[PDB]
């Protein structure tokens, strides 16, 4: 019914009581596995409907192959319940693993994919061959885990690629990048920095990974929150993945991955979230109002349960989901908390002081502002209103983030503002042996989680750099601005 | 490249000859588990779209229950791993032995289910499984592998249940018959045929008729209370009383694109309807002489356009070193559903020929009535397949009221429709006696469903098998 611990002091347990209060997830007694209620999947299904859309809008295909993981990532449920989740339950019959360890410990059907493709790629004609896929995967919960965020459950989506040109794959790669970031802006309203990602940390059997960044300020860390690689010809090098070219001489086509997951939720959950609970921004909630009959002394109560359904008839018409609260057990106050607490973005107050007044009072989940509303605005007024809290949202968050980059040009200002719960933005060579030289260091001067910072991405959107700017590491010339900081 | 097997010589080798060189799907492994290629997909793609809008309107939350499904009365769920624990009630049949999905659900309910304001509540969610492929397989029909939708519901009364039970079964037969133009009959199942658990089975049948076998489309379980009595799900109504749910629970699955395929593959290879096949128009170039070849390919551009521009996903095979009859055939393969040809007398006359796939019956047409045409066709296409569907489905259901009747009408492939006493005693004996008499993976004679489209019932007017007064008419048939 309430939240115990405060966000910004006790944050782990603030997510923990938020998620499972809100109704958004539901624990199985065994295997610390999760529901998703409809609360949850709903924005799941949101997000997914509006990529299907922008991908079909880029001639992406979606499929399905078969999930393949190593069958040592399953043995936790073998033992324990002799049952394996549907999408990989084939990989266990299979017995020996093949082919490269480095894609075997991760689901995917990229094992598959690239097994068959040389049989579906002969010519030219056949590219550019793009395709996408839905999945789901359950394994037997981390011992201490965070639903969303470190969870071995998930439900995400792949694409790959494959290209004449290294051209086209590599703009494939930017164009679903952004399609990520307007998923997060315009749908989580949670804003993300585009960037690429250091070499220790890209993806091996990539040429280069391209990410979207997103940063938890009350952590004071930064989480993935999707990629999109661009893999070259490795594969096609690895799997004879070769097509004859519009001169008749067989070439290597050029691959690109791209994946994005529920993790997303979960960041969403972990930026707008506050002490009063849950708070969705309008687009992933299912209903965008709910309406409650505030009265105590005796009054017509009839008048009201109609005023208020009359309400209700004007918002439904407008395809407006709505909930009325008549419930008789619960005070005006209850239900102003259990919805509050559920994420809805706009509550609307019902008095006898506004029937005889023919208004009403419409207050916003983000800031709770209250405002007086006459009944032939309500409609229009409530709409302007959920794009409004929308976004708010997004710029709330935005400055956040905004505020938690520090631009350092030396070591000495790098701790400092570690301590902060901030990330920074500083000039490095990004030469490899100095990634784990700057992880060891700064593990070492720090008081579940790691406290060493990770290079996290180059963003595309660089400061100029001087002549003469040296990496803040090695003192070598530095090559461009990245962002450290601590991480998921 | 193309069918050696007929449709009506060797059914079974023909169906797989159609799903793999079609490219619905396709085989990597020794598992002979399949991928689902994008062919394939656009189909589940269209009806699981067609079908979330449907029962959004019958507010229906999508969800997602995880599952660990345990290898190794199938339906459509799975037997899955218990991952809650189940209290000291379970059953003296079935129940904990051998649980399923809805079983871990139920085992969930209680948590949301306090007072009669919790209720309707209503759950649907879409699933993907695969495990190690039948020894003896047959895709989309009996397979390990599939996807699948099911959904389930709570009541505070019997009629609410109900109601929707029978919405969803219609929904059902659109799914079938709207998009997938497929003909079905709604009926109620059989007594010692319904599913173990519910009141009564509402199915939605359809009937191969080259093969002479009939088999389940889709299910939609009326449950009454017996799950609520055995996991105690139980409300509290508008009187503080406690009371049992009311719970339906019904499924559909990739099994349907299985079904259509049979339905309308021709000894040419897959043929769909317009609705499910991603390109609509395929184009093909006709000529030997260079002189015209510049030409020819500009004709086939604009017309490339002009079809593209109105939203009607096209290919152009201009390929140089495959001659016509090979694209001809590729494509007919592939199931899309016109091909408009062009040669230099297209040219000439300012014309070009338009194929229909499913009668492959051609005219010639004005190169600018080519849109409106080509939509009227794709439109008439779809009408025609289902026509057909429904003619041959009809031809395949005899109407008889004696045993002899009976037997002569089934192993002339027929389904037969007769009157029955739906005493449960009596099928089995039915089955086997039925069985014996005559004349893979199956199988016998079963009784089907006992339609809801009932026709006038005699008064005189015994049974076939008894001679006991019949209650109703009812379907009967072998199955899949
Ligand atoms: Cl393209
Ligand atoms: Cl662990
Ligand atoms: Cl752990
Ligand atoms: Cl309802
Ligand atoms: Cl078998
Ligand atoms: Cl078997």
């Amino acid at each position: 019914m309430a939240i115990t611990s405060k966000k910004i002091e006790n944050f782990s347990d603030w997510y923990t009581q938020v998620i499972v209060k809100s109704e958004l997830i539901e624990y199985y007694d065994i295997s610390g596995c999760y529901i998703l209620r409809p609360a949850a999947y709903y924005i799941w299904e949101c997000v997914q409907a509006f990529f299907n859309k922008e991908i079909k809008k880029l001639n992406v295909e979606n499929s399905y192959f078969p999930l393949f993981v190593t069958k040592n990532k399953l043995e936790k449920e073998k033992n324990h319940i002799e049952g394996f989740s549907p999408e990989v339950a084939w990989v266990t019959k299979y017995g020996d693993s093949n082919l490269p360890e480095e894609i075997a410990i991760r689901p995917t059907s990229e094992t598959i994919m690239y097994s068959v493709f040389p049989k579906w790629i002969r010519s030219y004609r056949d590219l550019p061959l793009k395709l996408n896929q839905w999945n789901t995967v359950v394994r037997w919960e981390f011992k201490q885990p965070t639903p969303f965020i470190r969870t071995r459950e998930f439900l995400w989506q792949e694409g790959h690629t494959a290209h004449k040109n290294e051209e086209e794959a590599v703009k494939l790669v930017f164009d679903i990048l952004d399609l990520y970031r307007r998923w997060y802006e315009e749908y989580l309203a949670v804003p993300i920095i585009k960037g690429i990602k250091s070499e220790g940390e890209k993806f091996g059997g990539a040429n280069f990974t391209s990410t979207a960044e997103a940063f938890i300020s009350e952590n004071g860390r930064a989480i993935q929150a999707a990629t999109s690689h661009y893999l070259g010809t490795n594969f096609a090098k690895m799997f004879k993945i070769e097509f004859e070219d519009e001169n008749e001489v067989k070439q290597y086509v050029h691959q690109t991955s791209w994946g994005c997951t529920t993790r997303s939720i979960g960041i969403m959950i972990m930026t707008h979230g506050d002490d009063k609970g849950l708070v969705l921004p309008p687009n992933v909630s299912k209903y965008k109002v709910v309406i409650v009959p505030i009265f105590y002394k005796t009054t017509d109560e009839n008048a009201i349960h109609s005023y208020c359904k009359d309400i209700e008839k004007i918002l439904k018409n407008a395809q407006i989901n709505c909930v009325y609260d008549d419930r008789a057990s619960y005070s005006p106050g209850y239900k102003f908390n259990h919805w509050e607490l559920r994420g809805i973005p706009i509550r609307i107050e019902v008095g006898p002081k506004d029937l005889q007044n023919n208004s009403c009072v419409i207050v916003r989940r983000d800031n709770n502002e209250k405002c007086n509303v006459k009944k032939e605005s309500v409609l229009l007024e409530t709409q302007q209103m959920l794009v409004d809290i929308h976004k708010n949202l997004f710029l709330k968050a935005k400055k956040k983030l905004d505020d938690s980059i520090v631009q350092v040009t030396s070591f000495s200002e790098v701790m400092n503002a570690l301590n902060k719960k901030k990330m920074v933005l500083a000039p490095w060579c990004e030469d490899i042996a100095t990634e784990e030289e700057i992880k060891k260091e700064t593990q070492r001067l720090s008081l579940t989680l790691s406290g060493a910072m990770k290079p996290l991405c180059i963003p595309l959107d660089q400061p100029p750099m001087p002549p003469n700017m040296k990496c803040f590491w090695s003192g070598k010339p530095a090559k461009r601005w990245c962002l450290f900081g601590r991480s998921y």
